[PDB]
């Protein structure tokens, strides 16, 4: 048996799909290669999280913790994200030639303002060298997000006061995890990109499961569709008030008032604000009245914003450690470190310390 491999110098949608679709319930060793770079990862299907984007099914895959590697697969796109030298790198491949060209143009465009000779380390269109004809269209893009911000001299977005505090409202580990829907609603007039949205959802889900063995208690089911609602101004607080009001006012949403809701967009709000949520608004026993709602950017350059806002929804406050997901400034980290926050989030999902981790 020769070990399955993915050549990142030529990685296409069909490469990722064929390899990931071969992953069984017992997992599969896959070698990631990039010229001299070589990493063996053990990949498994993520059975905890379901995603539909406008009814399109998206599957997630995980490496081991030591592998530092995540995958996303839809019919239309696939993503490999992993870390090298402590920097997050995404390979993004769309199946359809025209969509892939469009996506490559979209990601390339911001780098045409200013050019560096190290640009390739931040952003690269990947071409199929196996087509010795010499592929004209790229088959994927590679983006090093940490490096990309440095070249782009981005205007730095942040949280500021990104939550609003509201009045406050036998038990064992459940026989099956409780399904909690996270209903993500594409803001009227927003374009969001499937690879970007699913990456936010994956990081949000994984931030929960990493805490107190919470997969025992909850399995998150993300769905995305479009809402007629759009924020009336640039202000995040006013936007969130209107969004929650839009849910309550919609006869279509009657009977789903106990789920979690995000208004999503690609852009940000006034004061370069990344998102906003109602603090401590979801509890598995008392969830009601569309209280568990928030708003989030989904752009690639700000990974973990949805995770951070979901953190607030589940009760997490800002943490003191700059490496915490819940730090008060955006720092790109994707896990809760605060024991106080972990206990709050876990309790709201049905855990108590006697259950262990
Ligand atoms: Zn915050």
């Amino acid at each position: 048996p020769v070990t399955a491999s993915i050549d990142l110098q030529s990685v296409s949608y069909t490469d990722l799909a064929t390899q990931l679709n071969d992953v069984s319930d017992f997992g599969k060793m896959i070698i990631l290669k990039d010229n001299g770079f070589n990493r063996q990862v053990h990949v498994s299907m993520d059975k905890r999280t379901k995603i539909q984007l406008d009814n399109e099914n998206v599957r997630l895959f995980n490496g081991r913790d030591k592998d530092s590697t995540n995958f996303i697969l839809g019919d239309e796109f696939a993503v490999l994200r992993f870390y090298r030298n402590g920097e997050s790198i995404s390979y993004i491949a769309y199946k359809e030639a025209q969509m892939m060209n469009e996506i490559a143009e979209f990601y390339a465009a911001p780098f045409k303002k200013t050019r560096a000779i190290n640009e390739k380390e931040a952003f690269e269109c990947i071409y199929d060298s196996r087509t010795r004809s010499a592929g004209k269209y790229p088959v994927s893009v590679k983006i090093n997000v940490d490096k990309a911000k440095k070249i782009l001299n981005l205007p730095e977005c942040d949280y500021i006061n990104d939550y609003i505090k509201t009045p406050q409202v036998t038990r064992a580990v459940p026989s099956e995890p409780k399904t909690v829907y996270v209903i993500c609603l594409r803001e009227n007039g927003s374009t969001v990109y499937p690879n970007e949205v699913s990456a936010q959802m994956q990081d949000a889900a994984n931030s929960v499961y990493a805490v107190h063995g919470l997969k025992r208690y909850v399995n998150l089911h993300f769905v995305l569709y479009t809402t007629e609602y759009a924020c009336p101004s640039g202000n995040a607080d006013e936007g969130l008030d209107g969004f929650t009001a839009s849910l309550k006012a919609n006869p279509k949403a009657e009977g789903y008032d106990d789920q979690i809701y995000f208004l999503i967009r690609w852009g940000t709000w006034d004061n370069n604000i990344l998102g906003i949520s109602w603090l401590n608004s979801y509890n598995v026993n008392t969830a009601s009245d569309f209280k568990a709602s928030g708003m989030s950017t989904t752009q690639l350059m700000y990974p973990g914003v949805m995770a951070h806002e979901l953190g607030h929804i589940l009760g997490a406050n800002h943490a003191d450690d700059p490496k915490d997901l819940m730090y008060s400034k955006y720092t790109g980290y994707l896990f809760h470190l605060s024991e106080k926050n972990m206990d709050i989030i876990a309790k709201n999902l049905g855990w108590e310390i006697a259950d262990g981790d």
